[PDB]
């Protein structure tokens, strides 16, 4: 049975419930209960890009990675299902408390993103977006790296010299392994700091003097560097080198002191625990 069903009828299973919100809509399933985040798009030339997405998603089975419940596309319109992940993404956690995170927490969420970096990169993928908006929590106080739109886009791209300018090699080079896969590295460490201080590096900047900025700029740093471990400040030292060639892997960074100790996800249970009750403060 292939990935995108065709043959069976979405509505016997699935029913919209609700909506959290282009759209985005709650699911229940009426077999199992299980509950869902549902995207039902009308579109019928450039929906390969949300196949090749949910066939990425259904590969990728890891604990760390959202799972993909089931896709259909019947009459018209397009059915992604994917598992509800009730705690929401972690900048939104950090906008309800007001706060970012503690380094516990970031050092759970860390180790938790350098797994499923190491499981994508075994696969030859690549998310290419990653940020504390697409780190979703459950209410065990699990992450599911989320939304591989950008992943899908650029590999439908890749799927369908002698006289070469330099730059051109390189960024041929920046392509394929062993190179591609370093971007992720180096955003996993962007989004550590946007987590420590709840807007990324260079947030002041508009987006066009951005490029320039992390082009011509040297790494960034904590701000307030007494706050945080010397080994987060060398796992960010490492893990933000500008060349691709001597930055780590995921595999590189899991044997890293700031963490290869980390064994519970308890300090994350508890600040989803923290952010479902500060939302219910009325
Ligand atoms: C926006 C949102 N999503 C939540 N969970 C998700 N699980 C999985 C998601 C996902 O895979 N989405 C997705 C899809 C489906 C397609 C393409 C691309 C993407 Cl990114 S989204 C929870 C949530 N909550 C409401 C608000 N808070 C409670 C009261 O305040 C917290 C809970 N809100
Ligand atoms: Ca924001």
């Amino acid at each position: 049975y292939e990935h995108v069903r065709r043959d069976l009828d979405p509505n016997e299973v699935w029913e919209i419930v609700g909506e959290l919100g282009g759209k985005v809509y709650k699911a229940k399933n009426k077999e199992t209960g299980a509950l869902a985040a549902a995207k039902v798009i009308e579109t019928k030339e450039e929906l390969e890009d949300y196949i090749v997405e949910i066939e990425i998603l259904a590969t990728c089975d890891h604990p760390y990675i959202v799972k993909l419940l089931g896709a259909y596309y019947h009459d018209g319109k397009l059915w992604i299902m994917i598992e509800f992940c009730p705690g929401g993404a972690v900048d939104a956690i950090m906008l309800e408390l007001d706060r970012g995170l503690t380094e516990p927490q970031i050092q759970v969420v860390c180790r938790q993103m350098l797994e499923a970096l190491n499981f994508l990169h075994s696969k030859r993928i690549i998310h290419r977006d990653l940020k504390a908006g697409n780190v979703l929590m459950t209410l065990e106080g699990d992450i599911r790296l989320a939304d591989f739109g950008v992943s899908a886009k650029n590999l439908k791209t890749l799927q369908k010299p002698y006289w070469m300018a330099p730059e051109v090699v390189m960024c041929e080079t920046m392509k394929d392994t062993p190179y591609d896969y370093k971007a992720d590295i180096w955003s996993l460490g962007i989004t550590l700091i946007e987590m420590a201080q709840i807007e990324p590096p260079h947030h002041e900047l508009n987006p066009m003097r951005v490029l320039l900025k992390i082009a011509k700029s040297d790494p960034p740093t904590l701000l307030t560097p007494s706050k945080w471990s010397v080994e987060f400040r060398d796992f960010l030292k490492i893990a933000l080198d500008k060349n691709p060639e001597t930055r780590p892997s995921a595999a590189q960074l899991l044997e890293h002191p700031f963490v290869s100790s980390i064994t519970s996800n308890k300090a994350l249970r508890e600040l989803v625990a923290e952010a479902k009750a500060e939302v219910m403060e009325e």
